[PDB]
DNA sequence: CCGACGCCGCATCAGC
DNA sequence: GCTGATGCGG
DNA sequence: GTCGG
């Protein structure tokens, strides 16, 4: 991209500055950086240019002045050589490895996945799935293979009962071309806020042999590994999650999970311009003074735009 | 100057 | 044994 | 690290 020396150097900070730094919240502003000069349609020539842009400071614009006069930043280039960072910063992506266990792992000399592969002991389940599949979670999923993958999904739920509701969201759901998991919403009209259920789902799916191991299953939220089945060569095992949800909140959280993320705080601020607040559960009303009313009945998406007074947007045009 | 920056389900630890 | 804190993912 | 009350 036209300004990917940059956005790459601000990436490689923020995985620093979360993963080594634990500053959960200066990874989040050189996220917020990148993704700004990212969308910048002009290839930048100073600091004081990006500056003008949100979420870019005065020392962010030093950097990016270092970077273009220099060609690299002296403390990235830096921290790339040190063993104890560096290794640090690679556990991490291993999934249930965050910053707090690989600081752990490479202070007692633990550092590479041949290491923890010499370790299994000091795994706990989660890092024993995430380093097991390490190469295939970081793949990402075609398109195809996702309705595929949505193909079974669909038919199992149905199959454990007909009166299940499911719907696949996230990119996928808005069009993408790819995705890097598959993100589940079920409910059942047994299943209210006021009123087992996703049990016998996971269940079903391990009966048939899609989902293949699993990282957390609580009576709401299943998260674990799937995997086509294959012909050839095997497919990659891939990440999935599957969340149960009352039907008078289904809605809701179909809308919050299909996003995007800027479509959805764009949503809540207009919303809240018409004097309503939207969550992942519910939209409510707000009084005069700011005090929020009762949940409002939800029975589709288009209901919550109704609300609002939007006209209704296809996922597909949830880009913004 | 100084606090916000998302929040919650599940696994597991720290402590009683 | 239970309760609450922390880590983790997203 | 950046923003803004
Ligand atoms: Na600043």
């Amino acid at each position: 991209t036209l300004n990917g020396g940059i956005t790459d150097m601000l990436t490689e900070l923020a995985n620093f500055e979360k993963n080594v730094s634990q500053a959960i919240h200066k990874y989040n502003a050189y996220r917020k950086a990148a993704s700004v000069i990212a969308k910048y349609p002009h290839k930048i020539k100073s600091g004081a240019e990006a500056k003008k842009l949100p979420g870019v400071g005065t020392k962010i614009a030093e950097k990016i002045d270092e970077f273009l006069a220099t060609g690299k930043l002296r403390k990235l280039e830096k921290i790339r050589q040190d063993d104890t960072s560096s290794s640090i910063n690679f556990l991490t992506r291993v999934s249930g490895i965050g910053p707090s266990a690989a600081r752990k792992f490479v202070d007692e000399g633990i550092k590479t996945l041949e290491d923890l592969r010499k370790n299994e002991d000091k795994l706990n389940h989660h890092q024993r799935i995430g380093l097991k599949y390490f190469g295939d979670f970081e793949k990402r999923i075609p398109r195809e293979e996702m309705l595929q993958m949505q193909d079974i999904v669909l038919n199992e739920v149905k199959k454990v009962d007909s009166e299940y509701i499911a719907t696949v969201c996230g990119s996928f759901r808005r069009g993408a071309e790819s995705s890097g998991d598959m993100d589940v919403l079920l409910t059942h009209p047994s299943f209210t806020s006021e009123s087992k259920l996703l049990h016998q789902v996971v269940e079903q799916l391990q009966k048939v042999h899609f989902i293949t191991d699993t990282l957390s299953k609580g009576e709401t939220k299943f998260m674990g590994v799937c995997q086509l089945p294959s012909k050839e060569k095997e497919y990659p095992h891939r990440r999935i999650d599957i969340r149960l949800i009352p039907k008078d909140q289904y809605y809701c959280g179909v809308l919050y999970f299909t996003g995007s993320d800027i479509f959805n705080k764009n949503m809540r601020a207009h919303a809240l311009e018409k004097g309503f607040t939207i969550n992942e559960y519910t939209i409510r009303p707000l009084g005069v003074t700011g005090v929020a009313g009762e949940p409002l009945p939800v029975d589709s998406e288009k209901d919550i735009f109704d609300y609002i007074q939007w006209k209704y947007r296809e996922p597909k045009d949830r880009s913004e």
